[PDB]
């Protein structure tokens, strides 16, 4: 399926992922984080609310960084719930 996850970048001791869209390049490119520093480098918000708004799967830890550094936050509408499925989380109506 299309799902939203992370892909290696950078190197040793300095790993690099980026927040990916991407059928199991890539479709769309969310943004860019670092786990050592645990920053976002880029982040791209319309990109962000368009693919998650679209319930589009995302891994638990492209979840994570997205929920924790507020980004889900920002662009999530009310009317809209997080779903914990297998592995994944998808955003969808409420009704």
């Amino acid at each position: 399926a299309v799902r939203i996850r992370l892909a290696k970048f950078g190197r040793k001791h300095h790993p690099i992922y980026r927040i990916v869209v991407m059928d199991a390049k890539y479709i769309d490119i969310l943004g860019t984080y670092d786990p050592k520093r645990k920053v976002l480098i880029n982040v791209y918000p319309e990109k962000v609310k368009e693919w998650v708004l679209k319930g589009v799967e995302l891994s638990h830890r492209a979840k994570a960084i997205l929920w924790n550094h507020g980004i889900l936050k920002e662009v999530v509408p009310e009317g809209y719930e997080m779903k914990r499925v297998g592995d994944y989380y998808v955003f969808e109506k409420r009704e």
